[PDB]
């Protein structure tokens, strides 16, 4: 029983790690900002070199555990980005800053893919592999929330003793990662190089393109060559995959429906949940004046909601089909949306109008998430597990900032028509105030539209249980 | 005041008495098998003997009440509905009890249709029309619950004692409305003797035939002769109907969206509602092992809820479109719906598992009611009130059976799928029974499905507060 909860923990514990690194990294801004005296270029660069090489390095990251070995790639990314903490931690200007958060990237990059891939591949098809994937998606919101905790504590001190907080939890890691896992010593592949350097390049120029256009306004020189850059390595890459042995991407696992519409209800529904993150986030530290302490306090129902989701989910995986678990959890979600955007406003008591939506979402969010990663690794095998749960985690994450700023356009379109301001929320007055709260309140709405899209796109799976949640 | 009270009461009286009438005779059907020496022919006949009056003579019915008057009408239904039930206790052999049923579905098709036009016809749109629908609504529910616990409380000494009780409740209606109501004093019409025979026939014919078809099978002579004979009287009517003076069926009314909209919405919400009761008794009956008295009284919170709805409903009204108040209440339904299947099987506590999804289904359903009937009854006039007070009537009649069809075919079929076998409920074994409690809860799957049908259909009512619950 232990090796089994072992086993469970070192797999999931990169996500924890990212997510925790991530918030505490967006909480503890203002401060590096002061400390190493940096314009708006260098504060936005600090976030965006991370980003920069997680979704540049996470194709090749996906493939290459089948050249060196699951176990040993994971052990690698997990020390990678320990050693990468502590030297964020021990920085001293601006550029060992940068080079350390790409060092970060790099490390998460290679470790994320092989996480997913090593729950399919470790735990067979059954109730070992519900377990794994409640436990893989517990873990994500274990670490967003103790990441706001002692993002909040540690603003007092100093924003370089928040940095070293990665430094034990991921060692931990590493033991475990040592002890339960075994390896297989299955016969190792062949890299392909010419297509893991394209998509590299790819991944890499359309990132910075999407990161610089905002910033330096677009079609502005730099923007151009870059997407120039991006869209010939892209169709380089795909003209050369056609032929290509251990493909990086199999195309021809793609031709299914099924897989079609889960790939696609995974980027829109990661979309959403990363939209309601950062809204509601803003939302409760700027309108309703909560503190970063206190706001990370008060998410701790959210968590405990989704653990009962999850565990409820887990189980009910065995007789019902994923799209009637997805329509289940929708159901309460979208319940709680409509409640929250009709019933909120500043100065309301947190208990009765504020737990209550929290705990029904996070209740919904938990029952859908479990059937969506079963489905994701259905009938893949040993030959294509990697890159297909690189893909879906690419999905995933590039469904996040997609919706988010079309949600944050509708929020700022509506503040203006209100009679708001664009400046900084601590320069308003009341009426403006008031404005931006419709505001928010009024883009809760269009979140909800976009998840009844995602249960319409999810009402075509047509995966029975037999195919993802029972041995053979 | 007090008329206000007597008159609403007595309006709702018969839609009481049919449906109490309904339950008591099918749960005390083995007793009269027992005592009258009946085959299942014989069990079959005395519950088809009602239906075939009872659904032949509602168009007739619907368009009496002009030429005579709706009080005596109404009056005279419910006399005769009284006596058969008299007549029905004090039975020898099968003929006089087969005889007495076709006498009271006569008497209940006379009075049935004329209680919807009463509730148009007596009190002016606005508040007063509103109450008087959520009472008629109310007295359906309080009726069938009251029946279920007198059948389950009575028919352990006999079963003729089951079809006395209804002697006083008729007594006191018959004097309520004679004391409360009062003469219209409208001119008198003529009626449509060629239509109203041609319809009487044709439904007749298609009851019959519905009826005898599964018993026989549906290659034999009789079941085709019957439909044929249903389809040509149809098609007369139809031809006869183009210059009538007074039509029985005035089909130039239906040439409206709405309308029509509405009149699909009720057809299938009837059939949803019939086949959720069916079930629900059923699986109550059978897997969880309650007995008739035991069912009666842990169904009474359904009426509370389905009170608190209705009495909810019917003061909102008067500010949100009918098709608001409808969406919300299905919405609460098919939530309940989805509880019940998701965590239902035997040996549930009964507080925890069964009064939660009791009461919300109960609360969806009276806030989804009211509207609903009001917006048939919307804009006709007192000269064809009659009809379409019949044919509401008469679709939500017809729904029912069609639905639960499907239903039971589903349900079997998992049966059969899952290790059961056809067969009393007495004789399986573990194994068959759970067979019969996955497919029970996998049916209501399929109920919910068809809920989700009705609201997509009932999304297009485009009605307004002003034109159905606003007066002036
Ligand atoms: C998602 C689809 C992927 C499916 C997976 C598919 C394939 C495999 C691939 C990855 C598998 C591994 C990840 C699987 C879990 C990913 C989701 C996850 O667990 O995410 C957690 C996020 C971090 O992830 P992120 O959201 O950044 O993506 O953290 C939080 O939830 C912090 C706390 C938020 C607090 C507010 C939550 C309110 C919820 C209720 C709404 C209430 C509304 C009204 C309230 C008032 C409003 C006033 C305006
Ligand atoms: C319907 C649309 C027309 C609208 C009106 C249209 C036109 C006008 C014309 C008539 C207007 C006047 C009548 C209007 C109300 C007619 C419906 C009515 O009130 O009906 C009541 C029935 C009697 O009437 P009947 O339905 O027989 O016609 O009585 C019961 O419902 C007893 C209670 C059983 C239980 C059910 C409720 C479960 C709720 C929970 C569900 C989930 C539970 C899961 C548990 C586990 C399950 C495992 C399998
Ligand atoms: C008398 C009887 C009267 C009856 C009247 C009935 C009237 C109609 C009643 C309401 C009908 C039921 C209902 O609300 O169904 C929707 C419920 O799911 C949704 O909202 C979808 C939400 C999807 C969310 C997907 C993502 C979730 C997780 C995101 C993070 C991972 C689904 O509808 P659809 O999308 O069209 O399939």
């Amino acid at each position: 029983s232990r090796s089994f909860i072992a086993a469970v923990i070192a797999i999931g514990g990169m996500q924890l790690l990212a997510t925790m690194d991530s918030t505490v990294a967006i909480v503890a801004l203002p401060k590096i900002q002061n400390e190493l005296s940096l314009s708006d270029a260098g504060r936005s660069w600090v976030i965006t070199a991370y980003v920069l090489t997680f979704g540049g390095l996470m194709l090749l990251g996906g493939r290459l555990g089948d050249t060196i070995g699951r176990k040993r790639t994971f052990i690698v990314g997990v020390a990678l980005f320990t050693i990468s903490s502590v030297l964020c931690a021990v920085a001293w200007d601006e550029a060992t800053l940068v080079i350390a958060r790409l060092s970060q990237g790099v490390g998460s990059a290679i470790a994320s893919p092989t996480g997913l891939a090593l729950v399919a591949t470790t735990f067979p098809k059954g109730p070992a592999r519900n377990a794994a994937t409640a436990v893989f998606a517990a873990m994500t919101a274990i670490g967003s929330v103790m990441g706001l905790v002692v993002g909040g504590a540690l603003t007092e001190v100093s924003w370089r003793w928040a940095f070293l907080v990665n430094v034990p939890i991921g060692l931990v890691m590493i033991y475990l990662a040592r002890t339960a896992l075994r390896e297989t010593n299955k016969e190792r592949m062949k890299l392909d190089a010419t297509g893991a350097i394209l998509a590299t390049l790819a991944c890499t120029a359309a990132v910075f393109a999407f990161s610089i256009g905002p910033e330096k306004g677009w079609m502005s020189g730099i923007t151009i060559g870059s997407g120039l850059v991006a869209l010939a390595a892209a169709v380089a890459f795909v003209i050369v995959e056609r032929t290509a042995e251990n493909p990086v991407v199999p195309f021809h696992l793609f031709r299914d429906r099924n897989r079609l519409v889960t790939f696609s209800a995974i980027l829109l529904a990661g979309g959403v949940m990363f939209s309601l993150t950062v809204c509601i986030g803003l939302y409760v530290q700027d309108i309703l004046g909560y503190s970063a302490l206190r706001a990370g306090v008060g998410f701790i129902p959210f968590v405990i909601a989704m653990g009962i989701g999850l565990g409820v989910s887990s189980q009910l995986v065995s007789r019902f089909s994923p799209r009637v678990l997805t329509i289940g959890g929708g159901y309460l979600l979208f319940g709680a949306m409509l409640y929250g955007s009709f019933f909120m406003h500043r100065g309301v008591p947190y208990f009765p109008n504020l737990v209550m939506p929290i705990v029904v979402g996070g209740i919904g969010i938990g029952m859908a998430v479990v059937p969506l990663t079963l489905s994701a690794i259905a009938g893949v095998g040993f030959d294509q597990i990697g890159p297909v749960s690189a893909i879906a985690l690419m999905l995933q994450s590039l469904g996040g900032p997609l919706v988010l700023a079309v949600i944050q356009a509708v929020i700022t379109s509506r503040t203006l028509y209100l009679g708001g301001t664009t400046g900084p929320v601590k320069f308003m007055n009341d009426v403006q105030l008031a404005a931006l709260d419709h505001a928010y309140t009024y883009g809760l709405l269009w979140v909800a539209g976009a998840a009844i899209i995602v249960g319409g796109m999810a009402l075509f799976i047509g995966y029975t249980p037999q195919q993802v949640a029972h041995a053979q």
